[PDB]
């Protein structure tokens, strides 16, 4: 069954993939990334190439991670897996491992930059990072690193997450930065959080040039935790680090995104609440006011179980690498259509 492969060297690295991938272009640079044509289908496709993805125990898991999380999104707003694929023919020979996924035009970090979105287009946008988030939510699996570099879109404004499991910080919930080590799936608002406002404004809304600035930045828009958070910070240094600081007051939003649509305002103000346990989730912001146009309770599906019960394995590279494996070969194609 085994296809034929044949060898090229792009840049600074050998390619060995089957006949079925073509005219192999990089695009950037985990691993490096090639766009190909697919004969099987006729798409665009991006492959990636893992950089030596068994070299030790934590590349070896993340290697697994990575497959595991891949094959299991099915869903129209989450980058998926289209084939992976090795050149080797044993266990025993098996050292690299490529992954095939759909090429998309360009990333948020793209149309955002070069221009100002209008309000429909943010909708749309925003709408489809919630739809895509709520699926991978309802796994139990939390982003973690939502920015608009993840955000990929075409030209017909369809919006896929990547990378799920322009600086990161500036995207991240204040617990984050704070080193809370039980948040939980509202980071992922936080973040869509960010990313709308800077859809509407133009601007980077919390652009911190470390971990202390993107705090201050945070809080003078959202204000100094109240008493009622407070209680419920379990570290003392943490606790006594916000409660030494300046107390800022809660903003009023309609007075820092004047003229945007009101319910994109309440929208916000229901994302970026400071205190993670009363932050919108992602299935109650599909249902909010600002996306009445695209909403549909009967086309927001969720997700099958993950396992994610290896995460807290502590295994050999041997047995990582055997394990991702066995992924490897259980791979079943998705449907063509
Ligand atoms: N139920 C909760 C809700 C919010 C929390 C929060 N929020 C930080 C203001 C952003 N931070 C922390 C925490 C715990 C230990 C070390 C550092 C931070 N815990 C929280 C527990
Ligand atoms: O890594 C990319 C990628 C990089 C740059 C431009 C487009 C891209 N499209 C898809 N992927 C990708 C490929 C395989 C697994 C996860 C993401």
């Amino acid at each position: 069954e085994r296809p034929t492969f044949y060898r090229q060297e792009l840049n600074k690295t050998i390619w060995e993939v089957p006949e079925r991938y073509q005219n192999l272009s990089p695009v950037g640079s985990y691993g490096s990334v090639c766009a190909a044509f697919d004969t099987k289908t006729g798409l665009r496709v991006a492959v990636k190439k893992l950089s030596r993805p068994f070299q030790s125990i934590i590349h070896a898991k993340r290697t697994y991670r990575e497959l595991r999380l891949l094959k299991h999104m099915k869903h129209e707003n989450v980058i998926g897996l289209l084939d992976v694929f090795t050149p080797a023919r044993s266990l025993e020979e098996f050292n690299d491992v490529y992954l095939v996924t759909h090429l998309m035009g360009a990333d948020l970090n793209n149309i955002v930059k070069c221009q100002k979105l209008t309000d429909d287009h943010v909708q749309f946008l925003i709408y489809q990072i919630l739809r895509g988030l709520k699926y991978i939510h309802s796994a139990d699996i939390i982003h973690r690193d939502l920015k608009p570099s993840n955000l990929a879109v075409n030209e017909d404004c369809e919006l896929k997450i990547l990378d799920f499991g322009v600086a990161t910080r500036w995207y991240r919930a204040p617990e984050i930065m704070l080193n809370w080590m039980h948040y939980n799936q509202t980071v992922d608002i936080w973040s869509v959080g960010c990313i709308m406002a800077e859809l509407l404004t133009g601007r980077t809304l919390f652009p911190g040039t470390d971990h202390i600035d993107q705090l201050k930045l945070i809080l003078r828009l959202v204000g100094t935790p109240g008493a009622e958070l407070l209680k419920k910070i379990s570290s003392e240094s943490a606790r006594n680090y916000i409660q030494s600081l300046t107390q800022m007051p809660k903003m009023n939003f309609a007075n820092v995104f004047i003229g945007a649509n009101p319910l994109a305002v309440d929208l916000l103000e229901k994302m970026l609440v400071l205190d993670s346990d009363k932050r919108i989730t992602a299935a109650q912001a599909l249902a909010h006011a600002y996306f009445a146009q695209y909403h549909d309770p009967d086309d927001e599906p969720v997700a099958d179980p993950y396992d994610q019960s290896f995460e807290s394995r502590d295994l050999l590279i041997d047995e990582w690498k055997s394990l991702t494996y066995d992924e490897v070969i259980s791979f079943v194609p998705p449907p063509l259509d």
